[PDB]
């Protein structure tokens, strides 16, 4: 199979390559880099050659691939796709970009919860897979043992996101924000006889000033949080907050009637994890033991954590998660509301399960089929 | 009026006499400072002489006083408060403390909402005044004017509290963490071509090492969080979730009928500010102007934030709040699980509301009747 590659040395592109060499994924693969920036020079070698990079909007030569995958994005997408599909090309389109979720022609891929509708996309003739939304990746990654009995009524999602969900250069700017705050106090910061008022005073003040670092934010990320991702909607929910209903219920086919699905996407100061504290509305009284049971046994990676102070301190945190592949969720227990009402908290790396990991999964799903 | 005053040289004591200074509430009373290990030593100037600090463990010395204001804390209260009563004082106990919260003889605090209660408890016979938990004061600080109506039937509270509510030092370790981030990429940082994948080993590796300042939170809090707070309860709450069902149904009186109150409380990067994002079920289809109207109209300090993306980017956060004593709520619509799911988010500063402003408050309503 001759798979062209798209945005490979962007960031998500960099977590996916890092994970088809772990994996041994180009063993079964012809793979041909392409580029947006230079053409004709050598390609990357991670193990074997792969020849030179190619144009990434020529449509003569991605016409010739059995398939791309490509993390370059939405405008890249909306570029290339429309003309690709039009000029004939019946190849497999595997993208990472938000561009084709919600397209008639394209299924969204997360293969732990919807192999099954993966393969009958396969079968039937589905040619463009589509990872989904971090947070509704993760989310289902969690809680897809309930969700795949029909058991949620409905859930509020209140989200503690990344910012590696807004880009490499946020990633950078939370950092440097970080710096910043620092260095305004940090010659009287380890004295404990110093006025913790003046302290905060300083740092206040720093956040505020126009040097402040918030090119990319608008506002300051580190020391504070930001109430609000992507664009606005008519019904005054934020497109982050949207995508989770539309994208969840048509991974689990749920269309036709949909669980509702809501809350506040929140930008919080951390690097590439994103944690999500949720109310779920069960259809029945459950008991705890059997709720555990069917979400820790949904998957290889979902973990249950138990419920307790310094094990939930030490799990169930972006400083544990940071880089695996693992997903935790822990707090779970009935709430004041009634044994209808599960509490869950949840921790899952962005650049895996919520972008790089599922595309490489697909991959492999259609070269066994 | 003698009114003690005891922890006053430690955080929410340094923001309270900083507050009675800009009040002028020291020219109406007759300050007496008490101390733990500065005994003899002349007490602070905050305008007028007030002579030399107290012993704060001395019985007969208290007695002599109208009035005790103490931010010292729970180990404090549950030693000199029962031997203070047994001993015939008849004074006004002021207390920022969890320790006498849900006491039969005590009332919470928080005039905005329950001045009538704190009102008949005086003119009753009622000595002791208790401030409410933070996120108890902050969270009825916004909504109000629903709860006063009885418009709730339920609300899960997810929470987003800052490190200020663990202790100044605590806020100290947030921010040296944040240097110890930076530190490790700096240079990095300073490249424009730097790896952002190498930038991000190099951080999680810093925040996973023993030399990550983290004697205080026990595990990193800056590029991470801590999904509980305080000590766990047989039902698998911890203490700080615990604390909104109880507490605030006290301050509304509503113990014979309460309000189902429950959700995860947890430890952010923020410096001084508690955000809370909270899912309200109210028991009637309200239309979303009177909503606000009824929100809006509660209190001088609750601020109605429009939902729009760059308003609420700049307004509702911990970088606009800190040090106010506004009390901003936003992102007020209907939920997608119907039009009696009211999704809110709101943020306050946790040393004045959460803290601080109740007990001066107390002590001018106080010396008023």
């Amino acid at each position: 199979m001759r798979v062209g590659l798209v945005g490979w040395r962007g960031m998500v592109g960099s977590v996916l390559m890092q994970r088809m060499v772990e994996e041994r994924d180009f063993d079964l693969i012809e793979p041909v880099f392409f580029s947006t920036s230079q053409i004709g020079v050598p390609a990357p070698n991670f193990g074997k050659d792969a020849g030179m990079l190619h144009d990434a909007f020529d449509i003569e030569s991605l016409k010739q691939l059995d398939a791309v995958i490509t993390c370059q994005g939405g405008s890249y997408t909306e570029k290339v796709y429309p003309a690709l599909r039009q000029a004939g090309w019946k190849g497999y389109w595997i993208d990472a970009a938000s561009t084709l979720r919600m397209d008639k022609e394209a299924i969204i891929t997360l293969d732990p919860v919807n192999l099954k509708q993966i393969l009958h996309g396969i079968h039937h003739g589905t040619k463009t897979f589509v990872g989904g939304n971090c947070t509704v990746s993760l989310m289902l990654m969690a809680l897809g043992g309930l969700y795949e009995r029909g058991l949620v009524e409905w859930m509020s999602a209140m989200t503690y996101q990344a910012a590696s969900g807004a880009g490499a250069q946020n990633m950078r700017e939370l950092i440097s924000q970080m710096g910043v705050i620092n260095d305004a106090v940090s010659s009287e910061l380890a004295n404990p006889a110093s006025s913790i008022l003046d302290i905060d005073k300083k740092v206040a003040e720093t956040m505020r000033s126009g040097s402040f670092p918030t090119d990319n934010f608008g506002v300051p990320l580190a020391g504070s949080l930001i109430p609000w991702i992507d664009v606005k909607r008519d019904n005054g929910q934020s497109k982050e907050e949207w995508k989770a209903g539309v994208e969840a219920n048509k991974i689990l086919g749920l269309q036709d009637s949909p669980v509702p699905i809501d809350g506040t996407c929140v930008r919080i100061g951390a690097m590439r994890c994103h944690s999500q504290a949720l109310t779920i509305k069960l259809k029945q009284n459950i008991p705890l033991d059997e709720i555990e049971e069917m979400i820790a046994t949904h998957n290889d990676w979902v973990k249950v954590i138990p419920n307790e102070r310094d094990i939930t301190a030490r799990e169930l945190t972006p400083a544990k998660v940071t880089g695996t592949l693992s997903v935790p969720v822990g707090r779970l227990r009935k709430m004041a509301m009634g044994d209808d009402f599960l509490n869950a908290f949840t921790v899952g790396d962005q650049l895996l399960w919520g972008a790089a990991e599922p595309l490489r999964r697909t991959l492999r799903i259609i070269l066994a089929e």
